[PDB]
């Protein structure tokens, strides 16, 4: 191989770049760029030929040419040599961070009064939005996945607040709706010190859950503690993370802070024993390399007369 793949930086911002080569040995007449992106795979690649030695074979990149999709780009050279033979340059990646909505839900269940109205998602509401995103191919991811938010298409993270028993609910749906092409996942945030007692999940509800390969159980402290305003922070925290995953078998690796309640000192202590926290703050995450940003995720919040138009709109 003979290489070196140069473009200029982008940020998280950006939508285009240019692409040049140089350290080339050969002369060629023409190079070819093939590129796509990991999420899409080899046969939906795109070429782009340059025929300008003196500029470095340089060539604009945008990402409008694949509709303004974003993620990881796999850029793979091959160049046309004086004697009509092509052979192989080299490889490389750029990658474009793309958005990756965080929902919160918290209740699954027609409401009778048994709660706070707004936090309160019909079985009939959750189906429909669920079947939106089954339907336009999103890709529903729980923390372990956090390492492929770039490889898949649209990824999404459904995350559930507290450890209801109506969470169940949820459970049965996404159960149904599961086949060869649709593989649901989601994340629920325990009430550590709620495990089996009234109105809160059972150990045996939990491990079905995680078992079935859905969900991703994470912690929601031990016992629901206004965490700025305690000193005990390695028993809701390390204490949290420790006791459920004896529970789940599984890694207990992310947080969500009780009220949305966060401030720096929380946050320090979190980093601690959580790699991911998320807040109540409206928004969809974006990696900008900010100083602990993973530990400040804004999660797009569903309103209990959340219409599946408007549900889709919050997540584009
Ligand atoms: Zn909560």
């Amino acid at each position: 191989e003979q290489g070196k793949i140069s473009y200029t930086p982008i940020t998280h911002e950006s939508t285009n770049t240019s692409i040049h080569i140089t350290d080339l040995k050969d002369s060629l007449n023409e190079v070819q760029y093939k590129i796509w992106r990991t999420a899409d795979g080899k046969e939906r690649a795109k070429s782009f030929s340059s025929k300008e030695k003196e500029k470095q074979f340089t060539i604009p990149f945008d990402i409008k040419e694949f509709e303004g999709k974003r993620g990881e780009f796999q850029i793979e050279a091959t160049g046309m040599k004086e004697d009509g033979k092509t052979i192989p340059l080299t490889k490389s990646i750029i990658t474009f961070e793309q958005k990756v909505p965080v929902l919160m839900y918290h209740a699954i269940d027609d409401y009778h009064g048994q709660g706070i109205k707004d936090l309160f998602v019909s079985p009939a509401n959750f189906e429909a939005q669920m079947k939106h995103l089954k339907d336009n191919g999103y890709t529903l991811l729980t923390f372990e996945r956090w390492g492929d938010i770039n490889k898949v298409n649209k990824p999404i993270f459904v995350t559930f607040d507290d450890g209801m028993k109506n969470n169940m609910n949820a459970f049965r749906v996404l159960q149904k709706l599961k086949d060869d092409t649709f593989k649901p996942a989601a994340t629920e945030y325990m009430i550590v010190d709620n495990v089996d007692v009234e109105g809160a999940l059972s150990t045996s509800e939990i491990k079905e859950m995680v078992d079935s390969g859905i969900f991703s159980v994470q912690s929601h402290t031990a016992t629901h503690a206004d965490l700025p305003k305690i000193t005990n922070y390695e028993e809701e925290l390390k204490g949290s993370k420790e006791k459920l995953e004896k529970i789940t078998g599984k890694p207990v690796i992310a947080i969500a802070y009780p009220f949305g309640h966060v401030d720096d000192k929380v946050v320090t202590e979190t980093k601690k024993y959580y790699q991911f926290a998320t807040t109540t703050k409206p928004g969809q995450f974006i990696t900008k390399g900010e100083p602990d940003e993973l530990l400040k995720m804004k999660r797009v919040r569903i309103h209990h007369t959340t219409t599946v138009e408007q549900f889709a709109s919050s997540i584009k």
